[PDB]
């Protein structure tokens, strides 16, 4: 089974090709994770996945999506992650973390509490920042404040500080969240970046925030640990051909800037899109990025069955398969995939107190 | 769905009829549970089961099965369970514990480390006790020491002390382990009880240790919390008709002694048996116990498919369906059952951070 071949990137070895992608839990308070996350991540790591990327973790308070999002903007926040890192490691999985800034999509309600921007009368909300003072729209109508040059310098430092905190907490894998219409993605997209200074206008200027943030993180992130990013390479906004070509060129510059692997996703920068949802629909897009940027990739959004995950590898589209919702439904999904794929001693994807009885 | 009707017993209400039966994890050290159990139990409780009965927990060190078994023979041991109790309650499940004494099956290796008796001279092994100085045989050759009347008094008091500690840790449900060939079961079975004093020989005498332990525990266990027991009602030794009839009579005396529910199982007292290798063979047996002893019952051994569990409840065979190994494979099995049975808002069998996305 290709899905259960180990994978080595820099000096880190994943025991299989199953990655749990970042998945916000909305259960933190003031950015501080707690027993919800401890059990959530430990249980999934024991389920057998080779890599567990902890949810989008805010580099700054206003970079949270919701009042329930995790943060790593202080050392106490980072210390809260230590037992999570150690629990993922004890299960034999590799602990990773996605550090993020929600940009204009910040200051929103939890998904089951409206999923929409928090109103100005609500005391829980806050002012959002973004490259330009233009709203996402739809259920996220709050217009963000346009960032100053000092904002840009401060946020980049927040990414540096968060990467250093993630490193010191013991994460062996970091993912910069440059996707899904949050801050980084919105600097790259002309839909949301209306700037005329050095951070908007041209391709170089729109790339500048992401390339500089990557460069600043690379200076503090160890060379022997994978430095990755999630990036939306197309929007399904009717401009996919040119957007994908620009996104792949940026991925080439990420590679030259020391990025080890690209988590290929959709931009979600604006609501006015037509995303063709279907099983493994990102397959050919991830493969094109993989081949044209010559960079290892993972992807998500419909690979969450054993056969689809395996086929994505057999087809040389992905190096790692990210399986998200299936792991919320079944924290031991990796074990389920091992069985479904007829892996030898499949039950031993799990720790002995389970494996012995399921063989 | 009958499986997702709530169930009320004394002052406890289970949100559904799915019980997680006790399942030894063999991960404790000197009886002390740890982060293995914390995540294991909290994750399963979040999976949606209405009742989680924590594994066989030894009332005394020599009553462990293995060096990895949990114990509750001191207040420090009981304190270790408090976070487990509270995590199970926080997920909306009801915390239970099975208190146990392995009898002549004690001092054995973990199942995946040989599963056989450890010699008492071995630093990890110890001397076993039983109603009669007769070995189980096969891979459990250690001959136990026949218990004196003072031994009987000591062990019953250990059950009492353990029930008090379980109450103080916050357990809302207790199960006496009188099954599976351990101490209590072996007092009841003529195969293992060769005593001629007041605790062997007749039906009354063989029943005495179990009835006296129940009575002693009944004194300290709160009237408003279910007092339950697990008992092997037949052995598949060719004496099943006479054995089951005596077992149903003991269930009647259990009820008269204040037992609230009986977990019906197999004896496993000796190895020379022909136990059915198949699912749900206990259904009609448990139904007979339920109807002839007029006592609520649960059972296990192969009910871990949603349709089988639903069928056992529709047939009035069980009041609760115990689903064990399926929860080792999938801690969210209760959610999987909700889906398969077409329960409305099935995803909300799970907490919101999962439920919202699985709709
Ligand atoms: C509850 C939930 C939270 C998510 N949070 C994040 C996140 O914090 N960062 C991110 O990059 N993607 C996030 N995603 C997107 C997932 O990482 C993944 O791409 C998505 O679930 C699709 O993959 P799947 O079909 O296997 O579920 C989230 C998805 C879900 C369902
Ligand atoms: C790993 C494991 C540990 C078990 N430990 C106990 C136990 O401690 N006490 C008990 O009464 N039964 C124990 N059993 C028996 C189970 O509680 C249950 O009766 C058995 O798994 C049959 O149910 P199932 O078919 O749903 O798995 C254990 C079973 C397993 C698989
Ligand atoms: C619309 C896609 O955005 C995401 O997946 C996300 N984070 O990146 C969430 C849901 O928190
Ligand atoms: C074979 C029947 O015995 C059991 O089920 C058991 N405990 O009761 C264990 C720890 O396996
Ligand atoms: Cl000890």
């Amino acid at each position: 089974s290709a899905l259960f071949e180990p994978y080595t990137l820099k000096d880190v070895t994943l025991r299989n090709r199953i990655a749990i992608p970042p998945m916000c839990q909305y259960m933190a308070e003031d950015g501080l994770i707690n027993d919800w996350h401890q059990v959530h991540y430990a249980s999934m790591a024991r389920g057998g996945a080779g890599l567990l990327v902890v949810e989008a973790t805010a580099v700054a308070p206003e970079g949270r999506i919701t009042p329930g999002c995790a943060g790593i903007w202080s050392d106490a926040h980072a210390q809260a992650f230590v037992p999570v890192v150690q629990a993922i490691k004890a299960a034999g999985s590799v602990p990773g973390i996605q550090i993020a800034h929600a940009g204009r999509k910040a200051s929103a309600n939890r998904p089951w509490e409206g999923d929409d921007h928090i109103g100005a009368d609500d005391a829980r909300g806050w002012e959002t920042i973004a490259p330009s003072a233009i709203a996402f729209g739809a259920h996220l109508p709050n217009v963000p404040r346009a960032m100053t040059l000092d904002d840009i310098a401060r946020v980049k430092q927040d990414f540096v500080d968060a990467a250093r905190r993630a490193r010191d907490a013991g994460f062996e894998w970091i993912e910069l969240h440059f996707a899904h219409g949050y801050l980084g993605q919105s600097f790259f997209s002309e839909h949301s970046n209306k700037r005329t200074d050095a951070y908007g206008g041209s391709f170089d200027n729109r790339s500048r925030f992401l390339l500089e943030t990557l460069a600043a993180v690379r200076e503090v992130w160890p060379e022997n640990l994978p430095l990755t990013a999630r990036f939306g390479v197309l929007e399904y906004d009717g401009r996919d051909e040119q957007t994908l070509e620009e996104s792949i060129e940026l991925a080439r510059r990420f590679k030259a800037g020391g990025l080890d692997l690209l988590s290929v996703s959709v931009g979600f920068t604006i609501p006015e899109t037509n995303i063709p949802w279907g099983p493994a629909f990102m397959g050919p897009i991830a493969e094109r990025v993989r081949r044209e940027a010559k960079l290892p990739v993972t992807s998500a959004w419909g690979f969450g069955t054993p056969q689809l995950a395996e086929a994505a590898l057999q087809a040389n589209q992905l190096d790692l398969v990210s399986v998200g919702r299936a792991h919320l439904a079944d924290p031991h999904w990796a074990y389920f995939a091992a069985k479904e794929l007829g892996v030898e001693k499949a039950s031993w994807t799990l720790p002995a107190p389970y494996a012995h009885w399921l063989e």
